[PDB]
């Protein structure tokens, strides 16, 4: 039919990957300018990637059903992490049941207990590691540690955290993470080759499943000897029954737990770090005042109402941090059948993408897009896609923001911070999940 315009390939069989790596946004905006089109196709190692780079057409990426646009093939490289029959490795109907089960473990009703759990871990961390009148820290490392500790304290019973503490859990997860080859998205041959990565991933997942098995057995013993019963994400998923009457296997529960941590860890840490970096910069002193005012009448011990209902401004700070520097640069689907987008047909076999980095820098949608302004609103409806939308919208958004907001309120109640450079850090685009440049994240905390 009428295909999107294709950016010229001048270096064959790499395509535009190299140019993309150098300046993701600059490159994408150059394609947009040159091809006179928000919808255009680039070439990544010989694979056509059609970018829906016009915010007016977002719904064409986000709304079509799975039969039409499917992320499953994109996620083939993560099958060893999730496990077979888990998440994108399951038929879509089955994945949806699993997602519902996960969301039910992050229901608003469970937030009643999450708030104190999170604040407990935050205080404990600050008391241990931020103990002088002032001191120097790497904010990105400290927020990452807080997020693993807080997520674990919400989601895992004490017995589990004893057998599998944050530190050990992070090691297992990092071993799985460092075994991933996202290049396999564009070079699918990799997924059929024998790779040492495969054995490491399996080692770590099996080790984790073993620990969970031993926790389940121990809990059974606790219940028999005392009436002690632990209610957590583990117990919750284990009690799940699919519509076909079968229960979730331990294999599936393990994969879901792993998948949840993989989703939640970096994104939440990065969002918290950016938010603090912005709030502490002198240019944003008005915003820091608005935050401090928002939390001023909060009890020493926050509760569900405080964080959920009484923090709209902290929430704006979080979303605008994601809006300016989205941790996920490119959302992708396999085109399963020709799809009409704007004035073009995107053909079966393409990878279709929608880029939060590109869309969040559209100047009609977000005037002066490099300026962090929590008071802004999108000027094109649906242009903010920080948490995705439609069929595959984020199910962790509320829990992620609960942690970010709780950490912001707890940190800024007791500390000020000073950046150790003139400007907030540059984003570092070399990672799967993009955050501020780590070596630029050293800051000074100052006890209030
Ligand atoms: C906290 C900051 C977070 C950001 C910025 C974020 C961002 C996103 C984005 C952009 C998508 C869309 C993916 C796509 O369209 O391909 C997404 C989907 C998803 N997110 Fe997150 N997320 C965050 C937190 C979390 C947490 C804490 C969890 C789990 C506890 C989570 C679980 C998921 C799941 C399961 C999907 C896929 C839903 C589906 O495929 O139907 N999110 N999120
Ligand atoms: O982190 C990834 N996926 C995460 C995204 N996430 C994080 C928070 N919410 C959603 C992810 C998504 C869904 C799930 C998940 C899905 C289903 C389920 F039942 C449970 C969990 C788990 C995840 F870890 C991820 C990131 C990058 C990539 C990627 N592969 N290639 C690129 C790429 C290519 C070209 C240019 C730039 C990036 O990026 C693939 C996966």
């Amino acid at each position: 039919g009428k295909l999107p315009p294709v950016y010229p390939v001048t270096v064959p069989i790499l395509g535009h990957i190299i140019q993309f790596g150098k300046s993701p946004l600059g490159f994408m905006q150059e394609c947009k300018r040159q091809l006179k089109s928000g919808i255009f196709t680039i070439n990544i190692v010989g694979k056509r990637v059609t970018i829906v780079g016009d915010p007016h057409e977002h719904s064409r990426f986000f709304l079509p059903r799975n039969e039409v646009l499917s992320p499953r093939e994109v996620y083939s490289f993560m099958v060893p992490v999730f496990g077979e029959g888990v998440a994108y490795a399951a038929p879509y109907p089955r994945m949806r049941e699993q997602l519902n089960f996960l969301a039910e473990e992050l229901t608003i009703a469970k937030f009643q207990n999450f708030v104190p759990a999170i604040q407990h871990e935050v205080r404990k961390f600050m008391a241990a590691n931020w103990d002088k009148d002032e001191g120097e820290i790497n904010l990105l490392e400290d927020c990452s540690t807080m997020i693993i500790n807080t997520a674990c304290q919400c989601l895992f019973g004490e017995d589990l955290r004893k057998r599998l503490d944050a530190r050990r859990f992070a090691q297992l997860l990092a071993k799985m993470e460092s075994s991933l080859i996202p290049a396999a998205v564009f070079l699918p041959i990799l997924l059929k080759l024998p790779l040492p990565q495969s054995a490491r991933c399996h080692e770590a997942r099996t080790e984790l499943q073993k620990i969970l098995s031993e926790i389940i057995i121990a809990r059974k013993e606790e219940e028999v000897n005392k009436d002690s019963s632990t209610s957590d994400l583990l117990s919750g998923l284990l009690s799940a029954v699919y519509r076909d009457g079968t229960p979730m296997s331990l294999h599936e529960v393990c994969g879901m737990i792993v998948a949840a941590m993989f989703a939640g860890q970096h994104t939440s840490s990065i969002t918290t770090t950016w938010s603090m970096l912005h709030l502490m910069h002198p240019a944003n002193v008005k915003h820091l005042e608005a935050l401090r005012k928002e939390i001023e009448e909060f009890p020493a011990q926050l509760n569900y109402n405080n964080v959920m209902d009484e923090m709209p401004f902290a929430e704006r700070c979080a979303r605008e941090s994601i809006r300016r520097d989205p941790p996920l640069l490119m959302l992708m689907r396999k085109v399963m059948a020709d799809v009409k987008v704007g004035s073009y047909v995107v053909p079966k076999g393409d990878i279709i993408a929608c880029s939060p980095l590109l869309s969040h820098h559209d100047e009609e949608a977000f005037p002066e897009p490099r300026r962090w302004d929590p008071e802004r609103d999108e000027k094109v409806e649906g242009a903010f896609i920080g948490f995705g939308a439609g069929v595959h919208k984020c199910i962790g958004q509320k829990f992620g923001l609960l942690q970010v907001k709780t950490i912001l309120a707890t940190a800024f109640r007791s500390y000020d911070f000073q950046l150790l450079r003139d400007e907030v850090p540059d984003p570092d685009y070399h990672t799967m999940v993009v955050g501020p440049t780590a070596s630029q994240c050293r800051v000074k905390y100052i006890r209030r």
